[PDB]
């Protein structure tokens, strides 16, 4: 609710070619197509093929940078991402070579940080899942030979056997209700009155685990990538041991790109920012140009007011973000910061139209 | 649990004349009608039609209150309110037109307060949103390809081709089960026994993402609308600075309209309010007419007892509410405060049947 | 996971009668049944009815207790109770008199307390649930009708309107999936691709609504109960402000019936209990019987060890119950109360088998 | 995210033989299949009952440790685990006494810690789960009734009776859709407008039961096991009272195996432990082998840089493990401790290449 997310986060090129790329499958897949469209797009392959690979040996060349570097997961594509097709094109003379296009999925997932941080909390918690994975699978057979005891009289077409329930199980616990075969009796049908009653509870605690602290690792994710920004502060010296975490849980950075807007004027006050990278436009008659190390919003908040300047992204800026509360409660943690905050809400009356 | 909502939260009649509105569609869809009541309600199109549109000028009429206003969005529709009937009525001479009545469902959204709430927060979180809708298409096409490559012997009727499985997926994978073609072989229905497990651990998350801090800023929404009432008090110089961010969470406000009851006497106790702007009728011989900036219920709650007044809404108030433990805890926050309450709670012993 | 919930929560035989009570319906409602047990049940209808007809006027017998009192809640079904199948029997002469088993429903609701506790919150939080329960209509008819757009040509008779895709919206859209009339070409299935994807980001808001506070509520609900039984305890008049508030939440107190365990010896200490209201059997040579007003588990939870006692529940007791952690907490909170545990941990190693 | 769990969680080869056990089933519930294989495996539950039965006696053994026990839930299949197979193949000559198959899926469940921490809790709680469970029986006869009210005219045959509509209520409620019987009329399908609204707001609740403590109990499990190897460092006399229930909720332990690495060399620096018992590799020209009762990773945490040795599992540990913020906080938290890890911070500058 407090950030300003601009420049692309679904930037890289590399990501957004798999997209179109597989859908060039689809029409190699379907009888009666003319041949026409059917090969302008193994040539599209062909692009994305040549556009990595005309990516790729620039990354081969990954003499960049190296003094440190464990580049095995960004490089474990890139190969396969080539050779794939190749092989597949000889080997599997037949059309099905195109079904390597099993292959480039992994390239969004090649630059899809937010997935590590999936796989890091696996290796904390599946010590529960596994257990519960017993529990799933105890509670299965347990129930899904509850149904071969029955039915096996009238339905052998059907429930002649223990998997063939056990199907009826899943579908049966896991929420679904394909509506292939279900029983004819009394007591074989009553044995479904805890069933949905027990997945939806497994399953409120399965899935549970996983929002469990994943929400917390990226309610740490927020940390980590922010106890940076605070010794660039100029003024941070002063904070206190314990002022921090009752902070940084909040304060997100991201970056805005140049010539985009930061905040309208006159629209309505609600939150306020710290500069550390950049420069801004603060649109007054005398622009008041705060590069690194700056913010602003304070005129805005301790007035409760529409803003006093169209503040706008002259360049690519790093920034945090804030609403009032937790500046509030900073305004609360002490008065040695208020104070210049106060001082700076009538420095910047002034200074906003003045040098 | 703590709150008194009264006074039609859904007022206004510009939100209400869209359900009975679009309700007058159905009956022109349908054949062997007869024209009486068909074209009734082209007048209540009309209606509704000329009644925003009686009401449209006076919006139009946008002096009032002309100082700084930002009124494209709920103007928006009002615009659109009245013109795209028109252009209907001509264009499409068929009785089509009305199908224009996908027009008003807007309306309602022109003043949800709550729905702005929503837009809020997307474009903080939505960060994580991107990398899951990709990695929902990940898992998607990854895994229903892996069902183009088994019943295309068999079940070309069904699952000759990739997206005619890709629909089997997301069915199968979002909960739902349909039930119109489903494998009968032994691996390609092993497949689904990771899939459920896989969607409901992915919406798990990917729902999760949505209550994850909505419910932050609807615990952020209630401080927000509530460092109002706070120097309004008399009382409140005294409070340290920590003291209201521990409170103020759960401190909601809302109107009562004239006329209506507060509580109840004999009632069993649970909650005292703030007054701070309004007036009240407090039951008593002489009632002790409390107008803005005062409160009662401290009688009740150090008592542990029914009410002592059947306290009314005289006028349409202004209302905070509280329950004990968090004034057991501002009890427990300073003999400062406890004091007058020890003081009120024998003062409003006499003072409520007397002057 | 730190309680002994013992002695009947589901108590009163009010309750219980309804269960067995409407099984008796379906007997009644089935062609080719035996008059024998038919009419054997209609009797234990009588009964029923003769049964809370003998316990009504006993009730109406209002008179114990009869200072202020506000019963029409418990009342309002007694009344009906007797009354409905009265009636029925004379002006519904057919069968379907028995068809007012619609009744008794509510008769476990006059007595489910965790009733009263729902209904206290929708009355705060339903603000929400409106804007939502129009978001939701919203969706609803702006996406129902996108379905009569498309199959109107090739399905009249499934698609030949709007609430008959209207039927097919909620279905699709709450997680269901019968399976009666699924489209057959490509854009209008193209369009499902966002709506489970929807309605399971809709419900994980707006169920998640009511776990929200609910939990709140319930967490509220354990120290609005414990707030009592807290001078009850000899010693806590040294315990500071802040103190309380960091345990109640957790402390939950319940009720024992005579004859039962409370504690075997021997098996693993885990968790103590503070005694404020009946009596127990410390099982040693010398039974220090411990009334009202005492504690025990220290011996266990300083050491780390079995059980030094069978305490059984010698009468009813009011307890108290807590696990380590927050006693570790409190013996954290304080050098002053660890003394008396430290000797009461010597005290009662000679005091337990010794008078 | 912050944890190492090596050393095979799914140890025990008792929980691991029901797998492959009970796959043994399935090809004995089979028309036309050969006698080779069907036999083939009759033997393999004689190994697995010979197995468990060769484990058994020393189980009997029961004379290890033999000072205070309670060993009825261990041994209670143990029992069974030999025996019911034994009379299943006399008294039940046909081959259904395979059928008491139904009997190993508890062996899991024999050492399935995290299975108790299940049943823990459901006797505190379950108090709401009853009044719920309730209220569930009460909204599906309620509702349930409701249909018999309609259809029983034109569907006899599928609404003719009370609980065939109870079936459809379930279904209906429960998430699922079977799709066996739906209804053709207009006010008869509106019912369900409110259904499925309703059980997600249930199950909202009601599995909201679940994780609600569940979570609490495993975040108090994390406690329980922890306070634990507290007094075991040499460090944490000085630690003040309160500091330690601020940590103890992230801080997990778990065990590697002998052989085994703890962190590479070079991947970045994000983590770091507490030794208690066992011993390490710390990968360095002269390897510091630090045993019971150490730490490292201040070397990258304070740096903000790579690893600084390839410390590796030389035998099996007792671990710890921290994430930074954490140790930052602790930091945070004195200048006592930092003081020493800023020593330690040049001491193993120097003693990690040194001796
Ligand atoms: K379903
Ligand atoms: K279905």
């Amino acid at each position: 609710m407090s950030v300003l997310p601009f420049l692309r986060i679904y930037a890289p090129l590399n990501a957004v070619l798999a997209a179109p790329g597989l859908l060039a499958v689809a029409a190699l897949t379907i009888p009666d197509m003319s041949g026409r469209s059917r090969l302008a797009l193994a040539a599209l392959l062909a692009v994305i093929w040549g556009a990595y690979l005309l990516q790729l040996a620039a990354t081969l060349l990954k003499r960049r940078a190296g003094v440190v570097r464990d580049r095995t997961p960004k490089i474990a594509i890139d190969v396969l991402a080539v050779l794939v097709p190749l092989a597949a094109f000889l080997l599997d003379g037949s059309p099905d070579w195109s079904l390597y296009c099993a292959v480039w999925l992994l390239k969004p997932l090649r630059d899809s940080t937010f997935f590590p941080v999936l796989g890091r909390v696996l290796a904390n918690e599946a010590r529960n899942l596994i257990g519960v994975t017993t529990l799933f699978g105890v509670v299965l057979f347990a129930v899904a030979l509850a149904a071969y005891v029955i039915e096996r009289d009238i339905q052998p077409e059907k429930f002649g056997s223990i998997p063939q329930a056990m199907w009826w199980a899943v579908v049966t616990l896991s929420t679904t209700g394909y509506g292939d075969t279900i029983p004819q009796s009394f007591a074989g049908r009553v044995l479904a009155g805890a069933v949905m009653m027990s997945g939806i509870g497994i399953f409120g605690l399965w899935a549970g685990i996983l929002a469990t602290g994943f929400y917390q690792e990226v309610r740490r994710g927020d940390f980590v990538r922010n106890w940076q920004l605070v010794a660039a502060v100029p003024l941070f010296q002063k904070l206190g041991p314990a002022v921090l975490v009752e902070i940084v849980r909040a304060l997100r950075a991201r970056t805005v790109p140049a010539g985009a807007v930061i905040c309208r004027i006159g629209e309505p006050g609600d939150r306020m920012f710290f500069v550390v990278e950049g420069s801004v436009s603060v649109a007054t008659p005398n622009p008041v140009e705060l590069g690194p190390g700056a913010f602003f919003g304070e005129m805005a908040l301790i007035s409760g007011e529409p803003r006093s300047a169209t503040v706008s992204a002259a360049t690519t800026v790093s920034l945090l973000s804030l609403h009032s509360a937790d500046f509030q409660m900073l305004c609360s943690s002490s008065p040695e910061i208020a104070e210049i905050f106060r001082k700076t809400a009538l420095e910047r009356r002034g200074a906003a139209a003045s040098a």
